[PDB]
């Protein structure tokens, strides 16, 4: 083989886009992290896959967890290992101590250990073997000093062997030393990090590479989540800027809004609904849900800011029905509040809600409640993912944001998502002889003409309806106009 | 000889202009840093240039990987160490151990060591030796002051010997002690390390010279980027102040703005797009990138924030038809997301795609896209290396940022990068008679 | 002098300021900092200094660097220690260990190595002493307390004898302790603490004197800068406020300016020009610098935003010649990235190329521009610098400061230099009907009267040209004015249909 | 006094000056003749014939 690396697919989503491809074929592969990251998950689905989906079989060695419990815990993401173990393509190899035992067996099972290794490999004809937590081993009497040796041994053979291998190593501090003896990180060809930083009471699971022997990759943290279907990880970096885009127009539920856009939003795009609270954002995303319904479409309202039931009776009053685009499967709504996870886990509660209901249309009740404690790199990063998502699915999607001062308009959003939206709709109040008023502005369309007038509108029973702009005024994007008036000309 | 400390050339690109001449000759050089910083790459890639640039004969001693995958693992940059191997040019020398170790190697086998090198490095005539991992060494039993004085013996047999060496070394924290044992710096004449620093889930590889005993060097951290090319660093302090100027005009692409800016464009400026979101930038980028193509000259549109899908249908919405520019092969889109990599990265990724397509046109949509999250000094030096390189490149660029803030600028860039523009082109929003116009 | 310890001079440039006259004689100092901060080149560059300007000899005692490589790096300064040597001048005194070397001997060495020491400097009759990386003869076996009793036996008798030594220590961290086995802190006289703080990916070297007991010293860090010529230090608060002050004035070259500045800026004087980007503040510089050569004087332009080429593009479309200036040699042109270095570099460059050039007038375009990334201290620190150099030397310096917003900018420079500068030349936007106008105002003058009235002021190929103010307006600093109209119509030439031809044939 | 948003209803839109006295709280009218309400320092109109 005078040829570059080849590597192995574990087939776990969003690894082998970080990976370029997934571990090299032959090569040990180090996984650590600290308790609860999710390393022996990540050993058990690497030979599961292997096995499922493509006839490889894995030897699992195991120093501490018993071999029952590893089926038994299994049994979450809704995979029987024993099914594998008596079809033989998996060997879950029994390296943990008994509660009774002797001492002073340093290297002495480790070359025992080594034949009990290559004989599973040769028997099951095995291609991938993933050895979980080896640090316990050395967990007896030893230092940094003897692990090199003794993990050096391991690798080496293994690589002699032609089996791609992936090991497991705990950690106390999460950006201190990768490995715990600080020594693994150098004994193994490629280095695997699994983090589950704190920061505002909190957690957010990452996975970084930090480097595969001969091999490229992508550089840096990736947020996955470990759900019901094993590890799930979102290249955000990842995901290409070639989103489809054509002129094909939809309606905003307004009539008169479609106007101002110029024939309607894009079906391609994506709309931003920004103003002050009480502006009446809500409703526009009310509408919007409507519409998509009248043509038997499907669409999602995701709410973080209202519950199922308020919303049900806001849209009621505004004559629209919410309960007969349920009942029709037009119309699905979630509900859940911004506190109740992590931005790693809506962005994927979304996806899965999405995939689930193939939506034409889509809405999201509020950025900025999303954007409540969560830092604005770690926010900027959940739009873009969920905004490129529903932009190559070729889903239509309103997005709401509250800018947290009204009147003066100083910026449309404060978390700078105005650069990545396709079409901005502005609402404000307008101070006008004692009275709130509002006042509603297509601000930006990419591809469309849409109106530059800064047109008032009032709400009712039916609903939103724009009337005429403040032509006689000035100073009304500040909030407080002035009236000049033409004495005459 | 009798005077200043001749220095070796490294070949790597980027390298010999921080080291001010290369690795100085007949010393050894150590190059430590965390795990995947680049360091047996360094010591590859030190040799094999030393090969293929001077003749000059390289032995590689390696401590844990097995020397197969040396040559397996340098597939990858796309250079065969096995064909060197069989010329005799290049000698791996193996010294690692076998799967079946034993005990106690500190006093016969140093001088072993030292004689397996000396008797190769007289046998090819060699004039470069790197040595990967002499930390793994120690990793025995041994402690600092034992770790001192191994070093001490192997730094100095190897200079009597002659031979330029470079030594890998590993740490643990990226900012901590510069070695493991935190000995390994005194001891060598010159010290080089290589840092893969994390901040903002972001990695970011740079290089830094320590110390050049007897030499002069550039000091502080320089960027660097591994690619299929090896190691290639941005001395971004290095490059001068002395871009190429004339009074050579081009158009816009929009006529009225020509006259506005006395006669257009000059070829060797670079023009700034500054406004808040919908004034326009892209529009007049476009315009920009089609009077190009009109006069058949070649042009890269960088963009950050649009698809390369949505850019044709508003630019054919606006008329232009990008479609027949990328047929007639005088303008390439690129089209990345900013979180797609680092500035390190895409200033790469540009200077790269230059190279390719020679332009003479170069228009980045929204840097303001590529500030995002990134500190404002990080930002300001990816300026300083995207704007540098074209001015001495003889390309005009015409640069779009987006102000946070409509209708109440007070500020160009509010990320002050219009102090290195020529020409600034300013949008703004002004509201006549309750409608949004533009200016 | 007024101290009590009588004190040896290093000659290195600026050490002994901090020093308050050098190092005390009969006792030692140690030198201590961590991997490549200069720690052996101070040790080397305190001999040599020694024996070209005192013919005082040397000893110089290696643990690690090998006598010939101590001989081959010192050439790197230009220094001929082969010569000293065999002028027995300079003895270097290898105590470094061997490759083929047994282990255990940091007892009766330490002994012997007295004994070695004395020979050389009775055979030699040296007077100072250098013993380079002390710690790396404890980096066998030892400890703290077996460190104290060592060095102070070390140190008595190179006391007893009369040496003035320098101790050389490592360290790990910058900021943490001062030695390695935090012990020499407390056994030396003398503590100088050599660093290399990092901090935004640049590396600035800072010396410092920690304790001289006996005496008084310079208290904090000051930065040094190693070069061809050894260590380069600035002292920039041993920079005494007592420069010449004449009442000479010189021209702006700009004529019009001259009037509005009561017959010209000062000899003596630092001016400041502020301004939004655009504004024209390097158009005024250029005239600045024009002026000087026209009048054959020389003076140094030092460019940070645009090029040397560009530079010479746009002053040529300004009409004035620079090309020329170059060869006349009135005029030089330096130009330099901010961050191709540091404000300590930076610093030494432009007082280097002063003292190479003699200039009568100094131009530093955009110091804004070296703001970038600084820390606002660093930043002053490096502003008092530069001008409290030019005005102790006499020469005229125009300054440049871009503010970073435009129209509206509620002070004239954003890190608070106004307060330094003796002059300040003020640019600004003024928004009349749809057009960006400029405007100039001479802000104020220390010696001189100065026009207090904001001109407007137009730019063509001809020049700047300062036409009248804006006297019918109100709001004029905010950059969008508020016309009130009290006249206007009023006289100046009235005499409506004809009054002008355009016109004829020349 | 002013109402700024109310979900569910349809509220008075209107900045009302309000009252304090010893009866409680009285909402009156509002300051039609005045702009930038909002700003705190209003400007007033004319109150001519
Ligand atoms: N069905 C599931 N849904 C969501 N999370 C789960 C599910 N099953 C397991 N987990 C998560 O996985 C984590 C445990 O992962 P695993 O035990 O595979 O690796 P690990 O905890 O790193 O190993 P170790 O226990 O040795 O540290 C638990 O903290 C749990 O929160
Ligand atoms: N039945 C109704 N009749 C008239 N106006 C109504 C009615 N219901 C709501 N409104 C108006 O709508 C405004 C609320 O807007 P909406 O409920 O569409 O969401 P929103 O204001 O964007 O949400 P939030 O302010 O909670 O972020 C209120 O200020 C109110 O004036
Ligand atoms: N073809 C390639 N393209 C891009 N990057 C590469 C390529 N090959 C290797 N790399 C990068 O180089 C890094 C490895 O560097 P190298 O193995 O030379 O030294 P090191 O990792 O510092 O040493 P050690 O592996 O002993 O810790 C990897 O993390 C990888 O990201
Ligand atoms: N077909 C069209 N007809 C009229 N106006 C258009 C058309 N397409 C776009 N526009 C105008 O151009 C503006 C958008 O400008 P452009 O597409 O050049 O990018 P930009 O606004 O500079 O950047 P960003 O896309 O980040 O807002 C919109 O506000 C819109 O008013
Ligand atoms: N001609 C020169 N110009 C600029 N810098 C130089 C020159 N010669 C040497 N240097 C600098 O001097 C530094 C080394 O200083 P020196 O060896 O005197 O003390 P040190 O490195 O602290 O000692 P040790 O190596 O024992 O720690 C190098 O980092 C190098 O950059
Ligand atoms: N040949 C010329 N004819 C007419 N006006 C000119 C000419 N050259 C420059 N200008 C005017 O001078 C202004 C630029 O000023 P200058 O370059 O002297 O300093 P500056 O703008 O402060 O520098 P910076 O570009 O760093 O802001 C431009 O706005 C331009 O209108
Ligand atoms: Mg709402
Ligand atoms: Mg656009
Ligand atoms: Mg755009
Ligand atoms: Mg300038």
């Amino acid at each position: 083989e005078h040829q570059a690396i080849a590597k192995m697919r574990t087939m776990i989503e969003g690894f082998d886009d970080i990976s370029h491809g997934g571990l090299p074929i032959g090569r040990s592969t180090l996984v650590s992290g600290t308790s609860g990251t999710g390393k022996t998950l990540f050993s058990i689905q690497f030979l599961y896959n292997g096995i499922i989906e493509f006839d490889e079989p894995g030897v699992f060695v195991t120093f501490e967890e018993t071999p029952q419990d590893i089926i038994k815990n299994a049994r979450s993401f809704g995979w029987d290992l024993a099914k594998l173990v008596d079809e033989g393509k998996l060997f879950i190899l029994d390296a943990s101590p008994d509660p009774e035992g002797q001492e002073v067996v340093g290297g002495f099972d480790l070359s025992a250990l080594i034949e009990r290794i290559n004989y599973a490999i040769q028997k099951y004809r095995a291609r991938r073997v993933s050895i979980d937590s080896v640090t316990s081993v050395f967990q007896q009497y030893d230092a940094s000093s003897v692990v090199r040796r003794e993990l050096f041994r391991l690798v080496a053979r293994l690589k002699q062997i032609g089996a791609t291998t992936v090991m497991t190593t705990e950690r106390i501090e999460e950006y201190g030393p990768i490995a715990r003896y600080g020594v693994e990180e150098f004994v193994s060809d490629n280095v695997v990090i699994l983090r589950n930083v704190l920061e505002g009471e909190r957690r957010r699971r990452t996975l970084e590479i930090l480097k595969l022997r001969g091999t490229s990759h992508m550089k840096g943290e990736y947020p996955f989540t470990i759900t019901d279907h094993g590890i799930n990880i979102f290249p955000l970096g990842a995901m290409r800027l070639t989103q489809r885009s054509s002129n094909v127009r939809v309606s905003s539920g307004v009539v008169r809004l479609d106007e101002m856009c110029g024939g309607g939003f894009f079906k391609d795009s994506i709309i931003l609904a920004t103003g002050a609270t009480g502006t009446g954002k809500t409703l526009l995303v009310s509408r919007f849900v409507e519409n998509a319904c009248a043509n038997k479409e499907r669409a999602i309202l995701f709410a973080y800011e209202e519950s199922r039931a308020q919303l049900l009776r806001n849209a009621y009053s505004w004559g629209m029905d919410f309960e007969e685009m349920e009942r029709q499967n037009l119309l699905k709504i979630v509900c859940a509040y911004p506190e109740s996870a992590g931005l790693e886990d809506h962005l994927q509660i979304i996806k899965s809600e999405i995939n689930d209901f193939k939506p034409a249309r889509i809405a999201i009740d509020s950025l900025s409640a999303l954007a409540r404690g969560v830092s604005n790199n770690a926010f900027r990063q959940f739009v873009i993912g969920v905004t490129g998502y529903a932009k190559q699915e070729e889903i239509t999607g309103l997005f709401t944001n509250t800018s947290d001062q009204f009147m003066g308009v100083h910026s449309i959003t404060d978390s700078h998502i105005s650069t990545i939206t396709d079409t901005i709709i502005l609402l404000q109040y307008v101070e006008i002889r004692g009275e709130m008023s509002r006042a509603i502005n297509v601000f930006k369309m990419r591809g469309s003409w849409h109106d530059k007038a800064i047109r008032e509108f009032m709400i009712s029973d039916k609903g939103p309806d724009i009337k005429d702009s403040f032509r006689n005024f000035e100073r009304i994007i500040s909030g407080s106009p002035t009236r000049i008036t033409v004495d005459e000309k």
